[PDB]
């Protein structure tokens, strides 16, 4: 892992901050906050209104969220700012005290980067709680790119892409604060996602890695929204902000929480709008930022992937 300084942000602290915010809470003075990172064409809200927000409020936390523009679209690495200056915010405002991240598809590779390539971080993090993350990027990427129709961040989730290498060889697929991660091998955004092993894009070494047909069989069935939203992921999810272990523990759960179905105790307008998260954020997409080439790695990242291309052409050290 990077160890030394924290590399300044190419963005101002009041961008920054404009785009953190916690339900009835200033991030200066707030208890128990949980930081929630969204997925690729979403804001906190949109991600997390049909789930963890009412779900996280239900368990006693503040949810607190970023919303980097547009949509997640843009840079991950600039994404990752928001995430990491929203540690720093809430650990201060919650009077030091280290504080859970839950996050969705890219919000876990968000989270990831940063604990990778901004070390003061990782005494501030309790504990990362990510559903369908895609820490070695998405093979379904690849043709859309081909076509220069990717945004910046879909460009980086590209399986072999300059960002996922650079991730990997600065040691980021081990865990590095406890994590739990819950995916799904039937999961038409993120794959590859079917060895329940270290092939899983989802896989940290270390961490809790929970494939949802490795506990519910072969014919278990949740996508990549109902990853965050199911009834089982949240009994995996409440088990990992519980335990005293910082990760899910397999005394939590068992073969009776294996419901598909959008979390019990979610409303029935919740219930709907979570299963068709898929489609508002698939929308955002096509009518965001498309470029031809995936945004440079920002100097401190550059040294990891020496020899991928990016728009300024081929990484040198
Ligand atoms: C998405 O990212 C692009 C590229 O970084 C941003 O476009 C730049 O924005 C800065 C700051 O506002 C401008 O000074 C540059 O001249 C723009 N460069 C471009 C278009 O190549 C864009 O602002 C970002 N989008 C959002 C919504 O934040």
């Amino acid at each position: 892992l990077p160890s030394g300084s924290d590399p300044a942000f190419s963005q101002p602290k009041s961008v920054l901050d404009a785009g953190l915010t916690c339900q009835g809470a200033s991030p200066s003075s707030v208890s128990k906050p949980i930081l929630l990172v969204p997925g690729t064409g979403t804001t906190g809200p949109q991600s997390f209104d049909s789930n963890w927000i009412p779900l996280s409020t239900q368990l006693g936390y503040t949810p607190c969220w970023i919303s980097p523009p547009p949509f997640m679209l843009n840079d991950t690495q600039v994404n990752t700012e928001y995430m990491v200056n929203a540690i720093t915010a809430l650990y201060a405002g919650s009077g030091n005290n280290k504080l859970p991240v839950l996050t969705w598809s890219q919000g876990g590779l968000v989270a990831q980067w940063g604990l990778t390539f901004f070390p003061s971080i990782r005494s501030k993090v309790d504990r990362l709680m990510a559903f369908a993350p895609d820490y070695k990027g998405t093979v379904l990427a690849g043709p859309l790119d081909a076509l220069a129709v990717s945004a910046p961040s879909v460009w980086q989730q590209t399986t072999g892409s300059a960002l996922t290498t650079a991730l990997r060889n600065a040691g980021g697929l081990t865990q590095i604060v406890p994590t739990t991660n819950l995916y799904s091998a039937t999961d038409e955004i993120v794959q590859p996602q079917v060895s329940n092993s270290p092939l899983d894009s989802s896989y940290l070494f270390n961490g809790k890695n929970v494939q949802a047909q490795a506990v519910c069989g072969p014919l278990f069935v949740i996508d990549h929204a109902g990853s965050l939203t199911s009834q089982f992921s949240y009994v995996v999810g409440r088990s990992a902000l519980r335990s005293t272990t910082g990760q899910a523990r397999s005394a939590d759960y068992g073969i009776t929480d294996c419901n598909p179905l959008p979390a019990n105790d979610l409303t029935p307008e919740q219930k709907v709008a979570a299963a068709a998260l898929l489609a508002p954020a698939a929308a955002a997409i096509v009518a965001g930022p498309k470029q031809n080439c995936e945004p440079d790695l920002m100097p401190y990242a550059r040294p990891f992937a020496v020899g991928k291309r990016t728009c300024s052409g081929i990484v040198t050290p």
